[PDB]
């Protein structure tokens, strides 16, 4: 009775927390999931928010629940200047892919010309359910409650689709 439901990594040999984007509300949502065995490869498509196709900050999110201790990082930068559009579209699909060697090979990939730009995170570590728990009470209470709801919402909530394109505000990694 270890309650596991968090990470399940013994007769999975898939990708390890599940991982995405922080997504609109302080949330998580997966990308790529555990279930997906290495090597992997699957597509999700989404919109940009406040830009039809101008922008995506890529800001990967690995955790699993949806009250935000799911933080485990996985960030990046931003896609910019994708022919100016403004506002819905809904046509930036986002491919996800490992590969055999546990290099993410994901590439905001847009539906504009083709517009794309790849990354290769590496990504091999240990982490717990209650280091993502531990985190709900002390950082999910207020981590990613107020950070994520005051400059990466605009504290308002939605939902999945609309990734919340900044525009202005460049989170200086």
């Amino acid at each position: 009775s270890i309650e596991g439901r968090v990470k399940d990594v013994l007769l999975l040999d898939v990708t390890p927390l599940s991982l995405g984007i922080e997504t609109m509300g302080g949330v998580m949502t997966t990308l790529i999931a555990k279930n997906t065995t290495i090597p992997t490869k699957h597509s999700q498509v989404f919109s940009t928010a406040e830009d039809n196709q101008s922008a995506v900050t890529i800001h990967v999110l690995q955790g699993e629940r949806k009250r935000a201790a799911d933080n485990k990082s996985l960030g990046q930068f931003n896609l910019d200047g994708i022919n100016p559009a403004p506002r819905g579209m809904p046509q930036i699909e986002v491919t996800f892919d490992i590969d055999a060697d546990g290099i993410l090979h994901v590439s905001a990939k847009d539906k504009n010309s083709g517009k794309e730009q790849k990354i290769t995170i590496k990504a091999s570590s240990g982490l717990n359910e209650d280091e993502i728990q531990k985190m709900v009470r002390d950082a999910e209470a207020n981590a990613e409650a107020d950070r994520k709801f005051e400059e990466l919402v605009q504290t308002r909530n939605q939902g999945d689709h609309l990734l919340h394109s900044t525009r202005k505000q460049v989170e200086e990694a």
